[PDB]
C-alpha cells in the first residue's frame, strides 16, 4: 500500500483468501471490516504514527475509540480476487474524527462498497469521553483534506440515522456469547469486528442463506471485557430490515445497538 | 505465489496484518495455521484442482485432516514478510502428508515448520478408506517421488502417540460454540478453530510468560455448527508441556486430543 500523490489519503490492494469467504465464495462482512481496519492502520503508519495517538495524546493518556461504524456493500469480492481500498480522515470540529473508505474492484475499477466511521477522544484509564482539544487537532490536521471529502455525501443518508433501543421480547436471540483469544487485538481488548459477528449471530440462518447483507450500522456504547458474556438480540422491522442489540448476559447492560438491511439473492 | 521450477512445490509471501498479532505484536499460532491453509489451497489451485481428483468426485470422496503438527522458533512480527513453501507426498495406501517450511523473507532463515496427515473419506457416510490406485495416479504427478520431509529426525514429536486426558482435568474452558466466522465456505468448522479451542484452557499466566513452541493436534470427529465444546488441559511436565482434550459438552464425545510445548520468554 501507499499514500496518494497529495499524501492526503492511502490505497492498498488485497487478494481475498480461502478462509475469508462464506458459503457463496465471496468475502464475509467481517473479512471486509478487518481489511478496513488493516488499511486504516497502514495509513497511520505511513504518516508518522508509531506501533493512532499523537504527541499530545501520549502525554495525556488519550486514545481514539469507535463510536459508530457504517458499511454499505454492493458486491462482495470473490475468493482469489483483488479488492482496492482507499481511506482518509477528516476533522469533525471539536466532536472528534471521521474515517472513510471506498472499496473498488481492481479489474473493473468500479466502486463495490463504501464505509464510514465516527471516532471520539477518550482517556484510556478512566474511559471518560472528553473532546478534541486544539493542540491535538493541529497534530493530525496536516494529514487530512481541508475541503470535505465524504464517502456518504447524500442529504438524509443511512450513516447519520438515530437508532432506537430494541424492545423486549426480541424476535430472535443468540445467548452465552464469549470472546476467545482470537477475538482480542494486540492490546488484549475485544476487536470491533467481533461485535459485528455477534450482532449477526441472532439473524436466522434462513435469512443468511437467501439474502445478502447490503447495509450495517453499528453504535458502540461500551467495551466487552475478556470475561464478559454477551446476548445478541434481533427483531425484524420491515428487502429486509432488522433492529439489533447486544447486551451483557447478566445485568442486561447495553454494549451495542444497530440496524441491518438485506437484499434477496 | 507460484510453483517452483520443477512444479513439485509452491511458495507464497505474506505480510503480517495488524489484527493477526497477539500481545507480543507477533502473529498468533492461529494466524500461522490460517496462512498454512491458504498456501495449501493456492498450491492445489495452481496444479489444476477446481483438493478432489476426478475419481474422488465420481466417488463422493474428500481429503480430511487426521493430524496437524506445528513447530515455531520465531513468530513473524506485525508488518513483516513471511515466506511459506508447501508440498505433498504419498504415504502409500494410508493417505497423504502435506509439509510446510516458514522462512523470514529478509534473513532467509527457517522460522517454523509444519506437517499434516490427511486420510480419504466419504463426504456422506463419513467412512474412512484407503487410497485406491486410480486416485494415486491422479495426484502423484504433483508430488516429489523421493522423500522430502519437513520433520526428518529419527524419533521426532510429529509421530508421537497421544494419550487421552484423565478426568479430573487441571484446567477447563466450558461452553465453547462456533460462530459463522468459525465456518469455512462449505459451512463446516474450520480446523484452525480447534487450535484456538485447545488453547482456551491454557491459563492466561502461562500465555503471558511463555511462547508456544510445539503443538500436535489429532482430529477424531468434526464439531457441528450446533455442537457445544469443553476444552480440557493438564500440565504433564524452563519448558512446560500440556495434555489437551476437546469433547462435546453434553455426552462427552471426543472430538480432539493433543499436546503443547512452551518456552519461557
Ligand atoms: C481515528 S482515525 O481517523 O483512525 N485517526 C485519526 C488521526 C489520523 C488522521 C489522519 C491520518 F492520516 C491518520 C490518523
Ligand atoms: C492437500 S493434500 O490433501 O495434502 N494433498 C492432496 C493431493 C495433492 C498432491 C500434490 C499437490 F500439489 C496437491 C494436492
Amino acid at each position: 500500500g501507499s499514500l496518494t500523490e497529495d499524501g492526503l489519503s492511502y490505497k492498498e490492494k488485497f487478494v481475498v483468501r480461502s478462509y475469508e469467504v462464506g458459503s457463496n465464495k465471496t468475502a464475509t462482512v467481517e473479512t471486509i471490516a478487518n481489511l478496513l481496519q488493516e488499511v486504516g492502520c497502514n495509513h497511520a503508519q505511513s504518516v508518522g504514527f508509531s506501533t493512532a495517538t499523537t504527541t499530545t495524546m501520549r502525554k495525556l493518556h488519550l486514545i481514539w475509540v469507535t463510536a459508530r461504524m457504517h458499511i454499505e456493500i454492493y458486491k462482495y469480492p470473490a475468493w482469489g480476487d483483488v479488492v482496492e481500498i482507499e481511506t482518509w480522515c477528516q476533522s469533525e470540529g471539536r466532536i472528534g474524527t471521521r474515517r472513510d473508505w471506498i472499496l473498488k474492484d481492481s479489474v473493473t475499477g468500479e466502486v463495490t462498497g463504501r464505509a464510514t466511521s465516527k471516532w471520539v477522544m477518550m482517556n484510556q484509564d478512566t474511559r471518560r469521553l472528553q473532546k478534541v482539544s486544539d493542540d491535538v487537532r493541529d497534530e493530525y490536521l496536516v494529514f487530512c483534506p481541508q475541503e470535505p471529502r465524504l464517502a456518504f455525501p447524500e442529504e438524509n443518508n443511512r450513516s447519520l440515522k438515530k437508532i432506537p433501543k430494541l424492545e423486549d421480547p426480541a424476535q430472535y436471540s443468540m445467548i452465552g456469547l464469549k470472546p476467545r483469544r482470537a477475538d482480542l487485538d494486540m492490546n488484549q481488548h475485544v476487536n470491533n469486528v467481533t461485535y459485528i459477528g455477534w450482532v449477526l449471530e441472532s439473524i436466522p440462518q434462513e435469512i443468511v442463506d437467501t439474502h445478502e447483507l447490503q447495509v450495517i450500522t453499528l453504535d458502540y456504547r461500551r467495551e466487552c471485557q475478556q470475561d464478559d458474556v454477551v446476548d445478541s438480540l434481533t427483531t425484524t422491522t420491515s428487502d429486509s430490515q432488522f433492529l439489533h442489540l447486544l447486551r451483557l448476559s447478566g445485568d442486561g447492560q447495553e454494549i451495542n445497538r444497530g440496524t441491518t438491511l438485506w437484499r434477496k439473492k
